[PDB]
C-alpha cells in the first residue's frame, strides 16, 4: 500500500462544494485565547494605576509620580477617579487623541508676569499634602487686595517645534463669589494667535455637590506653531498656564483595560490581554496596538495540509508530497489588502444643563419675555436636533463598519475553502496519477483492493520494494508463480 | 454509449472562464415573481383600511374597529386619509417605529383630576356621529367659565412595566380665538419625569384652509419607567391624556402596501405580495418581514445540477451521478454572512412654515429691527444649513446601501459560477476516468467513436452489458470474429 | 517532442496557490502610462486658459472669447484667477455643478424695466478697455438723483424651458458709502416665485485690500420652471440681472488639470491626460470623463495565455490550444457589478469673518450687552459644531470610498488567480492527456525522458511524423530494429 497511514482523530475543514470533510492533520488560523496579562517588553508599557492621562497632564496630587514620564503606550484603568477640583473639557475626545500620539509629558516651564493678581490660589478639595492646594501646572489667578486689571501677556514661539498651551475659565455658584474672587461682576477670556481667537465667557450656576463643591472649571487648550505669537487677554475667571508641553509625532497611542502586568515578552497587546502573532487572524478584540493578526468573526478557520482520512485499516509503504509552504502565499493576499480601522473620534459633546438666559424682566416679563423665552427655546431644540444629527451619524458609522468586517470575513472563509478544494484535489490527483503509474510498471504482479492500494499475490523481499521506489522493475521473477496461478 | 440521452432544450449557466455554456437539466435561483396578495395565516395580518397607525392610535371616529387590536404585522394603504382636527407630530417617524414594533393598542384609562377646567371639547371637523366630536384618546380642555388655573398633575408608576404618555399643544389662527378658550393671552406645556423635561409654546398663526380650520394641533409623547413619576404643568392650550397603553417588545412591524388578502399560508411578505420561501436569493423588492431569501440586483442565476448537452444522437446504456445535495451546503457560505438593512429612521424633519419673531417696534423699527431681523435670517441660514447637512447624510446613506447590494450580487453571481465551473469539471472527470476503466476492461472488442461512447464491432445479448456494468469481463467469446476482421 | 519551443524571458503572474510561478506569454491588464496631452476629437474640449466656469459666466471682460460657448468637457487652469470686482458664492460648489452639467453659455437677453434708479454701475477694479466698467450679464443700479424706490419687478416664464437667473447684493466697506450709492441705511433682496423666497441683507464691513477695494459682493441663483412667474423686491444693495440662461440636461462635466491640447483622437480623459481604453482597468487616477477602465489600486496585474516555462532546451513539433477569447469574458463579471463614484458635492461653507451684532449700548454696556454678547458665542458655538459635524461627514464620506476601492481591489486580484490557476490547469491537463494518448498510440516505439517528451530511439521521415499528427499509427516498420535492441 501508500494507504496515508490511517492518522486517527483528524478533524474537520471546510469546501466550497461539500462541507464537514475530514483531513488527515489540520491546522488553525484564528488564535483565539488569551492569557490575561501585559508583558512589559519589548514596548515601554505606563501603568495610570488611579488616573487618566488628562489627570497625569494637570498634574493630579497623587499621580505625581508620571512627572517627565515616556510611554509607548498609555493604559487607563476603570478604577481611577479625580481627588482634585471638580472639572470639565469640552471636545474632551480631541485633546486626549492629540497628547495620546505625542508619547512625552515633558513639561518646559516659562516665565509669565502676573502684574496686579495674587498667584497660588488654594482648594480644600484639591488639599496637597496637609494644607489646601491646586493642580501643578496652572496659575489660579485671583484679586490683590481689591483690584484685578486685564491681563495682556505675550510670548513668541522663536524655536523649531510647535507649543501645547494649555489654560481654563472659573464658573462660580454665586455673584458674591464670583465678586469675592473678581472685582468685576463677569469675566472674559480672549486667547488668540495670528490664525485664531477663542473668547469664552462664565456662565454663574448652581450645580450638584460633588466634593464640597457648587463650582467648575471648564478646560481649554492652543497650539502655537514656530513663528507664531500667542495674546492672553482676561479681565477675570481665568486659570493661566505656567509653561507648554513639548510635542513629538510617531508610533503612541492609548488603550483601557483591567489586565495585570507581567515580564514576558510580546508586541501585540490588546483590552483581553497579549496576543502571539503566530496565526494570519484573531477574534479576541478588534482594537490592536503594536503588529497583530487582522480581526475576523468566526471562532475556527481551519486550513488543511494533508489527504482525506481513507481507510479501515494501515499497510506501510512509500508516499507522496506534503501541503508545506502554501500558507504564507495565500496569507499575502488577504493581509495586503485588509485596512486599519477609522478610529471613532468625535464621540459627541454630551452637555447636561439647563443654559437659558437670566433676568426677570428679560425672560417672563412681557412681549420682550415671550421673544426671550423663544429665543432659549430654539436653542434647545437646535441642541436636540444636533444630537440627533450627530447619534445618526455615529450610528450610520456603526452600520458601515459592521458591514465591512462581514464582508471581509466572508472573503477569508471563501478563501480558506478554495485552498482546502485545491489541496485536496492536487493530492488526490498526484496519489491516483502515481499509484497507476506503479500499475502499468507492475506488469500483472498485483491489483487494486479498491482503496488506492495494491494487494500483492505472492511475496518479494525489500529490493523488489525498492526496485517499485525507484520505477525499475521486470517481472520474470513472479511468471512461473503467476502462471501456475492462472 | 454512456451518452446522456440527449435531453431536449437544456438551458445556459455560467462559468468563471466560458459563457453560455448549455447543461442537461438546470435549476433557477431566484423567485422572481409574485401573486400580488397577502396570505392570512399564520401571522396576524391587519388592514388599516382608510387609517394610518397614527389614526388608529388617537381614535379615528372611522376606525373605532381598531381598539385593543393586536397584530403581528401593521399594513397602510396609500387611499387612507384623516378625518378629524387637522393635527402635527414633530420627529413623526420615530413615534410611529415604536408603536410598530409593541404589536399592540391595549389602551388602559387612568384617573386624572381636572380642577377649575371644563373637559370633552368640540370640534364640527372631528364630528363624532351626528353631533360635534374629538379624538377618542384624548382630553380637550378649555377655560371653566372665565377662569384657567395652572394644571399641575403627577402619576406614579408603581407597577412592572413602562407606560407611554400621548399628549399635544392647541396652535390658534388668532390672538381672539386665543383669549376665547384660554383666558391668558399665551400658554405653555411642561412635560417632567425625574429623567427629563420638554417645556412648547404656542405658535399662534394663520395656516391654509384645511377642512374648514387654520388653526392645528402638535402631537407629543413621553415614556415612563418602572418607579417614575410624571409631572404635568400648563397655563393653556393643552390636549390631556386619558390613560397609557401596555408596552411590549418583540417581532412586530410595519409595511406600506395596496395588495390584496387572501386564504393561503405563507411566512414571507413584500409590498409586491406573498412569495414561497424556497429558493434562496429573491429579487422582488428589498423590504421583507417574516423569513424570506436575500435580495440580489439580477433577474436569473442557474445552478448546474447535470453534464453538457454533447451529442448528434442518443444511444442506451448505464451512467454515473447526480448534483444531489449540494445546494444547500454552499446556500449556508452566503446564507450565514449576509446582514439585515439598517431602518431609514430619522428621515427629515420636512418643516414649511415662516417661523420669524411678531413686533412692529421689535423687528421693522431702529437698530432692534435690524438685531431682530438678523436674528431671524440667522436662524432661517441655520435651518437650511440643517436640511444640507441631513440630506447629504442621507445621500451618502443611500449611497452605502447601494454599494453594499452590488457586492453581494458579485459575490453570489461569482459563487454560483465557481460551483458550476466545479460540477462541470466534477461529472467530466467521473465520465472521462469511468470510460477508460471500461476501455481496459474491454480488451480490443469495441472502440470510441470520439463521443465519448463505444462503437461496438460486435453483437451480443444482455448478458454481456451486465457483465460489463459489474466490471468482470473476458474476451474469448468474440476471439474468432475479432480475428477474422482483423 | 511537444515541448513549448522554451520561449526566452517570459514573465510573472499570481495564482491562488504558489505564487510568482512563470508563463510562456503573458499580457498587461492596467494601463498604467499617460501621454500628458488631451485629444482635441471626438469630444468637444473647452480650455478655460485664464478663466474658470463662474468667470466665464458672470462674463470677465478677458473671457469674452466664451459669449455663447459649447463644451462637452469644461476643464480648469490653476494659473486662472479674476480681474474684475471682488466677489463671493454661497454654496459655490452647487451653483458651479448645475452650470457644468448643461454644457452652454446660451445667454438670452430679456426687458427690465428699472424705473427711478441709475443703470450701468462702473469700478476701477473692473476697467473695460480704457474706462470704468463691470461684468456684462449684471447690471448695478445705484441711486437715480437723490432718490432710491423699492425696485418691485415681476416676469412669468410662458415657453417650454427652464431659465436660469442670476443675481446679487453689495456688501459696502463703511455707512458713509452705503449712503453715498443708496440714500436709504440698510439694504434687503427679496426673490419669490410659487414656490420659494430668500431675503438677504447687507453685512456693513471692512474686509482686505484686494486690488483697493475692501467692498464684495454676493452672488445668489433663481431657478424658474415653465409656468412660474419671478417678482424680486428691493430697497439697495441690489445687483440686477439683464437676462437667463438656456439650460438643457445630458453628459458635460468639469475638470481640473494643468495638461496640454493636441490633435489625436481619444475619448478617456483624467486630469494626467489621454488614455488608450484597450485594458479592462487603469491606475492613473480615478476621476474618468468619457467611457474608461476602472479604477484599481494595484502596479500591474499579469494575465496569463500560455504555459509555464518548462524545459532545459527545445526540440520541434506539433502542440495544443492557446487562451485565446477567455479575456472579454471575465471582463464581463467585474465590469458590470463596478459602480459610478459619489461626486464630493457639498465640499464645505468655508466662511472666514467675524459675524457678530454692531452697537456699544446694545453689546458692551449694560444686562443687554451680555445676552447679545453671550448671543454671538453661541453662534460662534453653533457655527463651529457645524463645521466639526460637516468635516466629520466629509472624513467618513473618505473612509466609505477608501474602503469601497481595496474591496473591489482585492476581488480583481482573486479573479485574476483563479483565472490563471484554471488556466495552467486547463493546458496541463490538455497537454498530459494528449501525451498519454500518443503514448498508447506509440507501441514501445518511443519512451517519455521526463520533460513531458519522448526520447525515440529508431529514426523516420515526416511520414511518420504525420502518422503521429493524424492519430494513425502501426508498429510494424520497426519491429526489427526493437527486437535487436530488446
Ligand atoms: C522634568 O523635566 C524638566 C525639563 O527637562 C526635561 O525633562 C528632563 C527629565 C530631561 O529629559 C530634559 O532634557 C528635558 O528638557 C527638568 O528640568 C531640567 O532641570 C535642570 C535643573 O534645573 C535644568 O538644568 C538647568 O539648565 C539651565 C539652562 O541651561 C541652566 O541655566 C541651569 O543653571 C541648569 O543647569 C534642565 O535644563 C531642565 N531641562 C530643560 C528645561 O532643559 C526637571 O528636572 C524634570 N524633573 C521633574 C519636574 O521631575
Ligand atoms: C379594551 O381594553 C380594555 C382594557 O382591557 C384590556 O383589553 C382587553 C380586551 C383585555 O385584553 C384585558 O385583559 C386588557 O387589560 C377593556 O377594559 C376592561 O374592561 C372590563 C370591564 O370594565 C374590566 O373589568 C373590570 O375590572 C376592574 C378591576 O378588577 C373591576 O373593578 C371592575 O368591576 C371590572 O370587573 C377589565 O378589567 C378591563 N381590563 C383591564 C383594565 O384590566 C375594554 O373592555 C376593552 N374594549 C374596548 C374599549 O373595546
Ligand atoms: C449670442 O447668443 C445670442 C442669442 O442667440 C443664441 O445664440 C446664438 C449663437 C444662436 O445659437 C441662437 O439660436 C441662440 O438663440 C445671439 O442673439 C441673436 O441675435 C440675433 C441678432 O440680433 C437675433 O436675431 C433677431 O431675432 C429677433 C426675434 O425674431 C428679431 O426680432 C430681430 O429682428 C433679429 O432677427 C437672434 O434671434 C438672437 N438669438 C435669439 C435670441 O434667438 C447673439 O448674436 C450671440 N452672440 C454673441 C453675444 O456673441
Ligand atoms: C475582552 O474584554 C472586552 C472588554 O470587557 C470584552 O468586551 C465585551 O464583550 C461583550 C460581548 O458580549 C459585550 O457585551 C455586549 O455588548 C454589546 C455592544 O457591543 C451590547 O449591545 C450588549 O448589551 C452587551 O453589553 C461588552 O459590551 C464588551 N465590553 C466592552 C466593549 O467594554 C470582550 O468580550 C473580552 N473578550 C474576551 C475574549 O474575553
Ligand atoms: C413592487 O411594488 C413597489 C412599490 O410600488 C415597486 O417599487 C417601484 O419600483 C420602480 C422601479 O422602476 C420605482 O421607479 C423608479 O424609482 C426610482 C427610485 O428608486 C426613481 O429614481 C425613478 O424615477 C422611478 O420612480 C418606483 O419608485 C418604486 N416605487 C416605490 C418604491 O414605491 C416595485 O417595482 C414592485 N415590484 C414588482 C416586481 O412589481
Ligand atoms: C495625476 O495628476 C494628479 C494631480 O496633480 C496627481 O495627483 C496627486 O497625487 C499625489 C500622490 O502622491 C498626491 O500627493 C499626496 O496626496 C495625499 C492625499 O491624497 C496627501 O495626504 C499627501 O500629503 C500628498 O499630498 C497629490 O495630492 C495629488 N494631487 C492632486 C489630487 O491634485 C497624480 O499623482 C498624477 N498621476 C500621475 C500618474 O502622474
Ligand atoms: C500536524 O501539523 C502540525 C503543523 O503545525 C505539525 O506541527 C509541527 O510539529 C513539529 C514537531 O513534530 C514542530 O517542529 C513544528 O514546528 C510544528 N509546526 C509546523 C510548522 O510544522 C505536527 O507535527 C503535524 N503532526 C503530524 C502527525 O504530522
Ligand atoms: C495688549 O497686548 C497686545 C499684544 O501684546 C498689545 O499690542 C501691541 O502693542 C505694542 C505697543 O503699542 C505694539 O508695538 C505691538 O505692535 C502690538 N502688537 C499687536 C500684535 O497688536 C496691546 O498694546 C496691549 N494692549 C494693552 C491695552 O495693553
Ligand atoms: C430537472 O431538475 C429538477 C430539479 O427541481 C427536477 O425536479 C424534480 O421533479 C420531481 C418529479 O419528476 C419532483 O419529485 C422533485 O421534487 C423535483 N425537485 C427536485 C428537488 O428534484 C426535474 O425532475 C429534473 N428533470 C429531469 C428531466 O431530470
Ligand atoms: C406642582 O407639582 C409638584 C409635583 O406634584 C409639586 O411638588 C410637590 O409638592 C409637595 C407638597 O409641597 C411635596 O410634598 C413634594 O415633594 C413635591 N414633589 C416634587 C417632585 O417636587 C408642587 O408643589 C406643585 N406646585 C403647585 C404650585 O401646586
Ligand atoms: C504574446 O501575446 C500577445 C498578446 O497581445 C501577442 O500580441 C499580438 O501580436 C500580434 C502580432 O504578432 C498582433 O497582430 C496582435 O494584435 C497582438 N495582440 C493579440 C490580441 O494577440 C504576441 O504576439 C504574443 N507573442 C508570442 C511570442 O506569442
Ligand atoms: C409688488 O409686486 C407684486 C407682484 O408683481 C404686486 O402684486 C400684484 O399686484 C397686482 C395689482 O394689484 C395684482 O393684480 C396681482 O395679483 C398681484 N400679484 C401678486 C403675485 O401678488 C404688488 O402689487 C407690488 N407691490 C407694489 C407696492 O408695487
Ligand atoms: C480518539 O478518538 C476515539 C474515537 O473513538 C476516542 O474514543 C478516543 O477517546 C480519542 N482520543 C483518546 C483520548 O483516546
Ligand atoms: C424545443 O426546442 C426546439 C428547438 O428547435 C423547438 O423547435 C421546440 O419548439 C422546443 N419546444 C417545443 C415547444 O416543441
Ligand atoms: C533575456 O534574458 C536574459 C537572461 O539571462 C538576459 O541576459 C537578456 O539580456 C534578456 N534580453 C536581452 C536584452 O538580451
Amino acid at each position: 500500500c501508500l494507504g496515508h497511514h490511517a492518522v486517527p482523530n483528524g478533524t474537520l475543514v471546510k469546501t466550497i462544494t461539500d462541507d464537514q470533510i475530514e483531513v488527515t492533520n489540520a491546522t488553525e488560523l484564528v488564535q483565539s485565547s488569551s492569557t490575561g496579562k501585559i508583558c512589559n517588553n519589548p514596548h515601554r508599557i505606563l501603568d495610570g494605576i488611579d488616573c487618566t492621562l488628562i489627570d497625569a497632564l494637570l498634574g493630579d496630587p497623587h499621580c505625581d509620580v508620571f512627572q517627565n514620564e515616556t510611554w509607548d503606550l498609555f493604559v487607563e484603568r476603570s478604577k481611577a477617579f479625580s481627588n482634585c477640583y471638580p472639572y470639565d473639557v469640552p471636545d474632551y475626545a480631541s485633546l486626549r487623541s492629540l497628547v495620546a500620539s505625542s508619547g512625552t509629558l515633558e513639561f518646559i516651564t516659562e516665565g509669565f508676569t502676573w502684574t496686579g493678581v495674587t498667584q497660588n490660589g488654594g482648594s480644600n478639595a484639591c488639599k496637597r499634602g496637609p494644607g489646601s492646594g491646586f493642580f501643578s501646572r496652572l496659575n489660579w489667578l485671583t484679586k490683590s487686595g481689591s483690584t484685578y486689571p486685564v491681563l495682556n501677556v505675550t510670548m513668541p514661539n522663536n524655536d523649531n517645534f510647535d507649543k501645547l498651551y494649555i489654560w481654563g475659565i472659573h464658573h462660580p455658584s454665586t455673584n458674591q463669589e464670583q465678586t469675592s474672587l473678581y472685582v468685576q461682576a463677569s469675566g472674559r477670556v480672549t486667547v488668540s494667535t495670528r490664525r485664531s481667537q477663542q473668547t469664552i465667557i462664565p456662565n454663574i450656576g448652581s450645580r450638584p455637590w460633588v466634593r464640597g463643591l457648587s463650582s467648575r472649571i471648564s478646560i481649554y487648550w492652543t497650539i502655537v506653531k514656530p513663528g507664531d505669537v500667542l495674546v492672553i487677554n482676561s479681565n477675570g475667571n481665568l486659570i493661566a498656564p505656567r509653561g507648554y508641553f513639548k510635542m513629538r509625532t510617531g508610533k503612541s497611542s492609548i488603550m483601557r483595560s483591567d489586565a495585570p502586568i507581567d515580564t514576558c515578552i510580546s508586541e501585540c497587546i490588546t483590552p483581553n490581554g497579549s496576543i502571539p502573532n503566530d496565526k494570519p487572524f484573531q477574534n479576541v478584540n478588534k482594537i490592536t496596538y503594536g503588529a497583530c493578526p487582522k480581526y475576523v468573526k468566526q471562532n475556527t478557520l481551519k486550513l488543511a495540509t494533508g489527504m482525506r482520512n481513507v481507510p479501515e485499516k494501515q499497510t506501510r509503504g512509500l508516499f507522496g508530497a506534503i501541503a508545506g509552504f502554501i500558507e504564507n502565499g495565500w496569507e499575502g493576499m488577504i493581509d495586503g489588502w485588509y485596512g486599519f480601522r477609522h478610529q471613532n473620534s468625535e464621540g459627541t459633546g454630551q452637555a447636561a444643563d439647563l443654559k437659558s438666559t437670566q433676568a426677570a424682566i428679560d425672560q417672563i416679563n412681557g412681549k420682550l419675555n415671550r421673544v426671550i423665552e423663544k429665543t432659549n427655546e430654539k436653542f434647545h431644540q437646535i441642541e436636540k436636533e444636533f444630537s440627533e444629527v450627530e447619534g445618526r451619524i455615529q450610528d450610520l458609522e456603526k452600520y458601515v463598519e459592521d458591514t465591512k468586517i462581514d464582508l471581509w470575513s466572508y472573503n477569508a472563509e471563501l478563501l480558506v475553502a478554495l485552498e482546502n478544494q485545491h489541496t485536496i484535489d492536487l493530492t488526490d490527483s498526484e496519489m491516483n496519477k502515481l499509484f497507476e503509474k506503479t500499475r502499468r510498471q507492475l506488469r500483472e504482479n498485483a491489483e487494486e483492493m479498491g482503496n488506492g492500494c495494491f494487494k500483492i499475490y505472492h511475496k518479494c523481499d525489500n529490493a523488489c520494494i525498492e526496485s517499485i521506489r525507484n520505477g525499475t522493475y521486470d517481472h520474470d521473477v513472479y511468471r512461473d508463480e503467476a502462471l501456475n496461478n492462472r
